[PDB]
């Protein structure tokens, strides 16, 4: 009996003082990116299980995708200075009743005091698991008095795939992080936490694209709604910009034919300035001018600064022009944007793109075929 | 890769005319299947559907889904409209993998507008 | 007590370092695709058990299709050069709930690196 | 500060358009822990009973222990 409790309490000593461990129950989520590391880590695991991940596509699509697990058991790892053991125990006793699998977890065990290595082992755990997937925005219309999530998630748009000056998308994306980043000194002083914003420019400047751009790069929702359908009304109008998601921001469109004209010209900026809102409320507002507007629309606790977006411009010319062509001569694009500003003034990006279609592929062929655009 | 790369929308449009009795649709068909990708018909010339409705339908249209219309001439030379339904397939609202054919009888009542970019791209006549 | 000490860190030197396994759930649709491959590669199982597919096909067809399976317990294969040990073990503790099927796995244990 | 034993759980919330928000969060390990509180010295006994779950959660019966000496 006496060498039993000397054994208990030597271990208990061992284990207090000069051992470490850690422990995650297969419910978490962090049991499966572990496992996953683990995998990754060690190649030559030669105790393994396999799980293999099955997707029905429409139209009979079969995607099956193999993956490995270290088998249930022992392990041993080397990493850092240490050789740390790996208990996977699957117990064989009892089923989850909220998935339906017998109780599992496991167990990361160390010699030393030093926990930082397992906080390191599963921050790169985290790491690993986050970095397989693909940010995604989700688009959102408004039908009666709600939003709906419309389509399918939309790849985002990288920022650099529109252009349109040569900082001002730079000030505009400054501009909005500033607020964003900052409701403490809105919250302090007492104001509401909303931003508006206006684009008046020609069609076929790709607002739209640039706002779905911004909004990707920013990773805030977008929610689109065209006002000048008689659809809606003013209270219509009101329910959803005060019941807008959080982090939504909400893009209108043709301000000037409800402004000239359910129709409204001051209903619309009467609910705008509605103190029922959201956290980060903010509108952005496309139209083709701005000669039909008022001053009042443009003040603040409503569209803070006027942008103007404009047609093509040299730097704009080349910037498109060496996007689109993945590495030529400067020179070569330098003389295309000079003929295209000499054939034509008011050219539009749409139209340049366009362009660029009908000679895919063919540079040289788009360079000479400048004066056949005229 | 490099429709994204170039910030170009990812659709793609088709068009098939010529005499009745070709196979066109069974080709088309037949194509969808050697492709594997899934075909959803739709007959425009019908006055059920309106521009609006085109519209959305275009849009909401799933993954890896060809979109087949027929009788253009019916619907060109007049719910129905002409410049509507290139209006819809201009939409900026698309899906991953928007690939559109029109089959049709002959080409004299349409205009080269809607044989363009961002449209039709290269006309194929059965013979 | 020295005798089981040094027999089990014989067992588990010889498993980590000499030994090669793998484990399919009965969860895993993977489960069915192996024991039919293994049934199809050895021809004279003669431990076995039967399953059939019931389908009724309307205005009364009755389509049934048989299949066999390795039976529960121990087989040996002869594959490539190496002698392989299947060991289906149907547990008898507890029911699966997402099916209603007690608990069951299937084993390959293979000797080599 | 120094507990040498213990383990994991993780807050995760999918916001949406696939905001993924995990924050990671640490609990003494099951077992005996020793604490050095006022004058006493507590012993900390986190028994997680392998026997039965709990209906109302789906989890193992669980339990903690304050052992302290004194009135």
């Amino acid at each position: 009996a006496m060498a039993r409790k000397g054994a208990q309490l030597g271990l208990v000593a061992f284990r207090r003082h000069y051992m470490i461990t850690l422990e995650v129950p297969a419910r978490d989520r962090s049991y499966a990116w572990l496992l996953s590391w683990l995998t990754r880590h060690s190649t030559r695991t030669q105790h393994l299980s396999v799980e293999t991940s099955y997707l029905q596509h429409e139209s009979g699509r079969i995607s099956t995708k193999f993956e490995f697990i270290p088998s249930p058991g022992n392990h041993f790892i080397w990493y850092q200075g240490k050789w740390i053991r790996v208990e996977r125990n699957r117990d064989m006793q009892m089923v989850d009743l909220q998935t339906g699998t017998p109780w599992e977890s496991v167990t990361f065990t160390a010699l030393g005091t030093d926990r930082k290595v397992f906080f390191n082992i599963l921050e790169e755990a985290r790491a690993l698991a986050l970095q397989q997937e693909e940010g995604k925005t989700v688009m959102y219309t408004a039908v009666g008095s709600e939003w709906r999530t419309f389509g399918y998630p939309r790849r985002r748009r990288p920022l650099d795939s529109v252009v349109l000056q040569q900082g001002l998308a730079d000030r505009i994306v400054k501009d909005i992080r500033e607020f964003i980043d900052n409701p403490k000194w809105y919250i302090d002083r007492g104001i509401p936490y909303r931003r508006g914003y206006l684009l008046y420019g020609p069609p076929g400047c790709g607002k739209s694209s640039f706002i779905t751009a911004l909004a990707g790069e920013l990773e805030h929702s977008i929610c689109l709604l065209s006002l000048t359908d008689s659809s809606l009304s003013d209270d219509r109008l009101n329910h959803l910009l005060s019941v807008a998601p959080q982090q939504s921001l909400v893009l209108l469109e043709d301000v000037d034919a409800a402004f000239l004209s359910r129709l409204t010209f001051s209903g619309l900026l009467n609910a705008l300035d509605g103190v029922a809102s959201t956290e980060a409320r903010i509108v952005f507002m496309t139209t083709n001018y701005i000669d039909r507007l008022d001053p009042a629309l443009i003040r603040p606790g409503r569209v803070d600064l006027k942008e103007y977006v404009g047609y093509c411009s040299h730097w704009q010319l080349t910037q498109m022009f060496q996007r689109f062509y993945p590495g030529q001569a400067p020179s070569l694009a330098e003389n295309f944007a000079e003929h295209v500003l000499k054939a034509t003034s008011e050219i539009s990006p749409a139209q340049v793109q366009g362009y660029f279609m009908l000679y895919k592929n063919d540079p040289m062929g788009a360079v000479h075929n400048i004066e056949s655009l005229r």
